[PDB]
């Protein structure tokens, strides 16, 4: 088999490649402008590490990156792209005349063929909290075509988590699973159900945006260097933590964001997600405990977020925390392929 | 005696250890609402005290005493319990009133009168009209009262509506959920949540509420006490049949009473219900642990059942039912211990 | 069995995780028209459950069987194929009606069931009434039914109505003339936007509206589900003649249902109508290509086919002409990809 | 026994009834201070009982047993005379530590213990350090302590205070002055004002304070836990000899505590002081009947004297002089019926 299919449910798969294969979806990212202006800077300022190179854009869509390398003056790009987009990308490359520099080749990168090695490898494999889509690996996977003196655009990912308060977040998910506390819905006792019920909109990972006055530390840092990263580094992803309280209250959870950068030879550019910044689609990610940690400022909160790689090409998050001073200590557990998008 | 038999001494002694403080009749004595509508009642119908024997139940300070000498009273007997028996004597002598106004230390149920009295005055009214009990005693001194005697107040009519207001539920609830956290400073409080959210709705909410909360016009129970007796307060059976005018969660009932003078000149009505100035009884609200959804047009019904009990209070069931769906709820208050929000 | 063959192993799963959800159960019950209907059908016809053997297909919650257990019955059979069926299992336990209500986990069409039924009940229905191909479920079960036995709902009727909404077909172009621009960050987008029409009309629009935009009265569709077979839905050909009530532009056809309910004491009816409350079901519209224009008193006559797909939905093809004029338009939707357009 | 001999039965209904209530168990639980710093002490002093037997001196919740607990004990026998002792109970067995905690429902002077302990655990503290009179229990609880055992806490200090506070002061006289109208409604009501002020004269304020009102270092009285016996409590007898810091109208005293427990690792304090984060002690004022002028450089001398009675409290009788001017005032309060006066 595939990597890709070894490591992936197939319905999950024609799914994930259906739901790009809408036109819609690609102008919905489109029209980002932070996210399709700042790939497009970081690409043409560092126009010496395009100029004249092979390139591949990995999971191309509409092809709009590959365009921007062939504004760069790269000689050869090759676009994968697995969903029914593809046909689209080359509608595009014959009428913007780019025949001889753009070449579509459809299929999954762990599965087509290539030509040739290339220079560099542009993408956007980035979900929500980073990892979601799991489409980092099929990005990592590609290096199988990079030469060695090679690049990555983007090259690190930085994903940061900070604690939060949010009583009326908290309170709105509450208020959605007490519904099944009712012993006596149209004269059904639904009670039993409560604690899964729960359970299951816990299990639900926030994604919208908000003010950062809710945050009460100092985000903490995970780094993935795509230069130096395997595949099978991202089966697993444990990231520890420490924070130090700036704020006292309730701690409902943990909020989650993440920046990437295109380090090129003329310049570093970044392309970020977090909450100081202008809105992205990606938004911002929050994980909620079902019982928030009271702390006071200047207490360590400390534990893991431990990201298991599941076969819906999604993870498995489990969230343990505990305030240190008193042993209050929280776990949870979310399922990041199914997100409540709040927004 | 009654009182004795129907009430533990450990509640007694709270009991009238409350009253015997001058600043808890000062407090009752500034809610210009009730004071002023006593002596509008008393004043206004002077012929039904103009040379006149009263009686006084529970007179504290006196004052509704003197609003009967004010309207010509022949001889007021007040009966008062607590010490602040003492302070009315003071104050009957400093008026120069030791002629019309007879202050009698002890309990209306064991003190004894020279003679039999043409009208009986007293402000017996709790929250939700019966908490405390004392009704029963104003009752139990109609043994003193002439045969076509009168009683100021009349009659008594509580009544219930029920309400929605997810703000309060949600403040009760996020009371009882601290019960639920798996590690406070690393102890596991959940197993104790169910006792938790039991006690916390357990307790009737007493404050004001904007009326638009009121989910239906209200039902009316009432109380004649010219005709009722002391046992008929024992177990109170109050049925209920609302036509909802609104769609929503009802949260649970919402209480009031009024009371009517009904004296020869005119009726004088107290009012405390939510529409009308507030009183130092604000109004009851009994919320359900889970709040029942209904459609406008239908009907909500059940039973309110008040079981007097030996604490001088009342434990309360209140059973509705959504009759449209079968959508239920049962819910056990107890009156003694009340949440002032 | 004769759910695999006619459904794609992809749409299936994806079909029965969505129901695995409490909060989509949860959905379904809060929508009071629906469940309180189901009830007030169910216990107004106690003579039709008083002691009956009752067949639930996909319980869900297991509400609709405690409706039928309030109504009396001696037996209820809910079956179940996502994992729903434990939550329901847990829900009998707890109302102590096990010894009544016997949760089947599976597919309809594949348990099987220890005696025949005298009634079935369910709710099959989707947008449009035919989405998910529900109901073919529910006429596949009547090999359990009794020959004496009734179906709960008895009838469903779609109506088809000729609108106009100049701003609703107007959006489509707003949206799609996205791609018409020479010049998106240096890359010609207008090749793609005739693809991009084609892709917004496709859509199935889900919404409400005001009935003063219905421009000829309703023509109706009945299935009677006590009579049909499962083959009847898998081409349903809805023919149309409106005589036109208003004069004007016409923009293609909206669609809701009602169902009937008919016990041995009386009908219920449940209308997912414009004129009545709203329900999460809404209302469907789908749009011509072109515009049609009418005059009051004129005739618009065409077909509405329903061709059922391995997606658990339907091809959609609507052909309609203004008799007087000639004037023709078509357009083929896909009702597996609505556009929920209510706000 | 001897809680009954010197607690009139009311006033124990009373007490008992109160610590009934989860609410109240709640609320000493929500003070974080008290909570944290008992967890503080209990925990840095691990070695005071790591396999060691703990007497828990009214255990409430058992929230001070499970520290003990965590503490590593081998045996605590937590006793509890509310029926917060079923309550207790629930949480050691869904905490699986029953063979670690055994509650013992009833008096302490009542129970009968199987063993003698290594340490006493208790938190008996009151307003003004004393009222409740539940200390008198902890000492006597030391029937049950090994000789060299350990008491936690282990001393208790009530600091005093002179004060000024003019709006405190005339307020009585506001509000009893309501009673000095010659027609209030036609009554003369202004026989019963001395009355009045008297009442409000007698009741300890119960609030908190800036302290910039304190015109003196506080006076210090300490209890040696280890060393004083249940009777030394009947009477305490507390000189006092103010320095004045401040030239100005001294009002009254004010009153607040710490309590220190001496483990062998480290010495921690709790401490109620008008100077550190409010508790729910709050702290305590008791006024002169009339003010002292008083110059800096003054002295202030003369006793605060408490007496038990059988209502779990005490009367506080107060004794100032200055003694550069023999300026003399006094004042007798009922410390069982304070003044909430906090907003
Ligand atoms: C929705 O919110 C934004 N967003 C965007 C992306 C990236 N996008 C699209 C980017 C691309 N169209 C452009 O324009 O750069 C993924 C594109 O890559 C394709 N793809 C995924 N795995 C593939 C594989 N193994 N082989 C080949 N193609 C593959 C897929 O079909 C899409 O066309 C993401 N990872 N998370 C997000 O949340
Ligand atoms: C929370 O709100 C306050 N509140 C106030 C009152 C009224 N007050 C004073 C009435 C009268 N002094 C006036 O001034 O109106 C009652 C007075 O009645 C006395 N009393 C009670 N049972 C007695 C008995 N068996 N024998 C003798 N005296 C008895 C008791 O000691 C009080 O002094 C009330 N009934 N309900 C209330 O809720
Ligand atoms: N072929 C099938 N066999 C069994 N269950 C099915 C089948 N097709 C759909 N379902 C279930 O049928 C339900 C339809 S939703 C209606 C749920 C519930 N009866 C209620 O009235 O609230 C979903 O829970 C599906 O999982
Ligand atoms: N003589 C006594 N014997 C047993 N328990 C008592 C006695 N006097 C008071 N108590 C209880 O002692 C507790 C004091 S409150 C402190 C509760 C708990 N130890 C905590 O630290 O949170 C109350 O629950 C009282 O009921």
């Amino acid at each position: 088999r595939s990597v890709f299919s070894e490591r992936t449910e197939e319905s999950s798969a024609v799914q994930y490649f259906q739901f790009y294969g809408y036109l819609s979806q690609q102008q919905n990212m489109m029209q980002d402008y932070v996210r399709t202006g700042t790939y497009q800077r970081a690409i043409l300022q560092n126009h010496t590490d395009f100029k004249d190179k092979i390139v591949l854009d990995v999971g191309c869509g509409s092809g709009i990156l590959s365009f921007f390398a062939a504004q760069a003056g790269a000689r050869k790009i090759y676009a994968v792209e697995a969903s029914t987009m593809a046909q689209h990308a080359e509608v595009l490359v014959k009428s913007n005349n780019l025949t001889d520099r753009i070449v579509v080749i459809p299929g999954k990168v762990e599965e087509v063929s290539l030509p040739e090695q290339v220079d560099i490898i542009i993408s956007e494999p980035m979900g929500y909290m980073l990892f979601n889509e799991r489409m980092l690996e099929s990005y990592l996977h590609a290096k199988k075509y990079l030469k060695p003196s090679g690049n990555m655009f983007p090259t690190i990912g930085d994903v940061h988590l900070a604690p939060f308060t949010d009583e009326q977040l908290y309170m709105e998910q509450f208020t959605k699973a007490n519904f099944w506390y009712q012993p006596s819905f149209h004269g059904v006792d639904l009670s039993a159900l409560r604690g899964a019920a729960v359970d299951e909109y816990f299990r639900q990972p926030v994604v919208d945006t908000f003010d950062i006055r809710i945050l009460m530390a100092k985000s903490v840092k995970y780094t993935v260097n795509f230069l130096e990263a395997k595949e099978g580094d991202l089966h697993r992803i444990e990231i520890p933590f420490k924070f130090h309280m700036l704020h006292s209250g309730l701690v409902h959870g943990l909020a989650f964001w993440f920046d990437v950068a295109f380090i090129g030879s003329i310049m570093t550019v970044w392309l970020s997600t977090a909450p100081t910044e202008p809105l992205t689609h990606w938004y911002q990610v929050r994980c909620l405990f079902q019982s928030p940690l009271f702390a006071k400022a200047g207490d360590t909160l400390s534990g893991t977020c431990l990201l298991i790689a599941n076969k819906r090409q999604s993870y498995d998050i489990s969230i343990v925390a505990q305030v240190d001073q008193t042993g209050s200590k929280s776990s949870n557990l979310l399922d990041l392929k199914n997100p409540f998008f709040r927004y």
